[PDB]
């Protein structure tokens, strides 16, 4: 319904109290803001973004794409196989870049690691620095910060506690696949009704009900058809 | 239709042109009619009735049962195996036994020989026997006849001709049953078309389509259900 | 319509005055009657039978076939190939073999050819023979006789004649077909008009105004689309 | 309605009375069959083909082309301009190309002029001349002849009798147009009626009744709008 | 309905067996057809057009106006009064001009007078000169001829003939007035009947009795009206 929405392999009949005390999310940061946009120019240099393990191709910052736009290209088209994406916000501070990845699980924060060559342009590369051990949350002001953290999320079935790397999770439950969508109440928590049992096999009835009956109709009745003309 | 109404086996395809000349006919006689019947009585004896090969219980004339109605209640019980019934039709002549056979074919005419005591009441037995190779088609008068004689019909298919005996015939053409209703105007044949396959054997081959298809639900994506609350 | 449907490739356009004269048929005989089939079995031999070009495999007639029935199953099963098919026939004369073919055209005839060994059975072998070079149209009793006569049918376009091997004719007119399914009245013509372009090409071009115009929306106006909440 | 259909200019009341004793026709011929149509090619030469004052493009005949199907192609672009189409029939006698025109009135008719290498191919090229002049009406054979004769129509508008070169005539009553659609019968015109104003301007003079009243709303009474909330 | 439709001012009862022989008719004439009008030029002169007692305005023929369409143009506007109109025609004699009248009646013919000056055009102005008194009934060629003759129409009321001078007569009958419309069969003659006062004068007297008690509630009971709140 509103909260899990679950499906089934081969398993067993069963019923579980499920609870849901968080769900797992994925990394979006904001870097900082750059004053004067429209003729801001990065140096030249390198930029290595990485979401935990995972690391994506360098950037190479030159007179092609040191621009605010030219890096949204650029972290874009860096991204894609990863998941990682930027557009710009333009507050009252100037107008940054906000990246956002679309995986979930703990430690896959997004980080920015910056080469600058310290000359190239107006503005310095090195700003567009982001360490996730050290950046706090995004607030008001210039500075950077992370929007969402990436993390695991948590549930609990029969009492038994459960860290989840991603809100569609399989064989939890052996044989059950559920998506986790929203947060239970405290101490509210939902009814999980497997039923192995589905006297529906009286659907398969409806084979030898229409295998037999059709096949007493077109066969074996009217096979071969009279009528005069 | 109206003519004729036919119904298969397992044959072959094929076109007939089909005359009806003449049905099957049964056998029905009259009597003679019996002068004052409301006091009249008959004589004592013995009435053996006959349908050609099948002949009936003789029928004893005693003083149980030597009236008309009488002998109609004796007729219609010493008949039923053969399908002879029997009734009264009153007339200006008096009333009379009017008896009828569900035999269809030539030569399946009613008999009626009678064994007459001479003595037993008012009326001689002897004038209900019935002789179908002397007896006239009946008309208006005391004097007994028959109203139908018995029969047998004849068809023609694609100029053939065949005698039948009874209007419900079979394999006259191998394979093919019609009961034959009424006769065809001369020179209008009727066309019988006798046809094997179409939508063959795609008809039914619905159902198996379904009936494994309908076996994709319920069974092996229904098997196993959930549900939340 | 009703005598005539047809259809089209790629033609030019064009009135055409139809007649009909005749139709192609099929041939249709029917062997001599059998007198008692229900006790007959036929001599030793063999039935060799052919339509036109087509030679049927030869039949070798033995005693587990040496029946009416029994040659029935054999044709039915010897002429799949080449459209003929058999039946009985059960008149006052007896039972007699009925054989059909499906192919339209003159000399399409069916012949039936027999060596019989003399011995084998009580009734001959050789009255299964048919040379339609001899036979008469089919009439009542035990002689054999044609039903139908394979034949070419006739159409006239526009005065010209062309005769037809089958009602299904293609290219008499250059591009067109059209099935034959009846004859016209005797001076009473049908016109038959062939019409290449109308709404031409503007009903299937309001297609490309669409896919066009259906373009405009769901791609480039609902590329991306927002929502609250 | 279905012998005549009209339209008006501006004209003048009245009255007419109506026959159609003919339509105006174009030409369609049918040139010499070719015995033996799937193996015959053409003598090489050309084909000037005109209809009246109207000339085609002089058609070479060469080993391009040189087939009946060949000719058909060429026509059918050599008389795109004129109006003049060409299709195949294939009868009794073999193939023959059949031509029409879609020019209505008297003397143009399709003629067909021949030169001829005498060399090229098996059949002659001459065969293919049609000369209007000395053409028969079309009837079956090889023979060439001519299926409708070029023609102009005829109608009477109260007694007076107009040729007419096309079946859409105008001004022949000055300001009217009409498609002569089919012949009247023998002593049964039409009457046709023209009517110049009824509801006179007042059917059109509702919308500035309108039009000025529905300037009365929208304007200067909506023209400044009120609303609480 | 459909022969006659009446009217009545106020009368009294009775009926009519009422004939229709005849209609009044109006005049309508063709003057002769002028031979390559499309390069024709009237001669100088004038045109006294006249219809019975009527005459229209003289016309002068000069060089702004010596053609068929500006003979047809002054005519239109030359007879607006009287109700004569002209349009031209083109048939196999050329094109000439037609005109009409709408004065019903005995004598009222459209008559042309001409005086020709004998020179300033390539056509003499005097063969559109029309004598009623001289002029056949139209018939196919270059000669002038009347279409229809201005007439008198008749009918009969219980045998008494009324010449009418027009479709739409009144008090033939006194207080009534009928618009003929066309003729009754031989023989077969129209009952006509004059009813004074049926439901009289009570289906308009239902008003007065609810005017009167419509005058009961909104007024004398709803004068004064209370309401709560
Ligand atoms: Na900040
Ligand atoms: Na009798
Ligand atoms: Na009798
Ligand atoms: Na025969
Ligand atoms: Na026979
Ligand atoms: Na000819
Ligand atoms: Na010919
Ligand atoms: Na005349
Ligand atoms: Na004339």
């Amino acid at each position: 319904d509103i909260l899990k929405a679950s499906a089934t392999q081969s398993a067993v009949a069963g019923t579980y109290q499920i609870q849901v005390n968080s769900l797992a999310t994925s990394s979006k940061i904001a870097l900082q803001a750059i004053a004067d946009p429209a003729n801001a120019k990065f140096n030249s240099g390198t930029l290595n973004i990485s979401v935990g393990d995972t690391k994506l191709p360098a950037i190479t910052v030159d007179s092609s794409n040191n621009t605010l736009a030219g890096m949204r290209d650029a972290i874009n088209q860096a991204g894609k196989e990863a998941g990682v994406s930027a557009t710009i916000i333009t507050d009252n501070s100037g107008s940054r870049l906000v990246l956002s990845s679309t995986k979930t699980g703990d430690g896959k924060d997004i980080k920015v690691e910056v080469s600058d060559d310290g000359s190239g342009g107006n503005t310095s590369l090195s700003q567009l620095a982001f360490d996730p051990a050290t950046a706090p949350k995004l607030s008001d002001g210039a500075a950077a910060g992370y929007v969402t953290k990436a993390a695991n999320g948590e549930i609990t079935v029969d009492g038994l506690k459960r860290s989840i790397a991603s809100n569609s999770v399989s064989d939890v439950i052996d044989g059950v696949s559920f998506d986790v969508k929203a947060v239970t109440e405290a101490g509210k928590p939902i009814t999980l009704t497997v039923s192995r049992d589905d006297a529906g096999v009286k659907d398969n009835v409806k084979k030898f009900v229409e295998a037999y009956n059709t096949l007493t109709k077109f066969i074996n009745e009217q096979t071969v058809v009279t009528k005069v003309g």
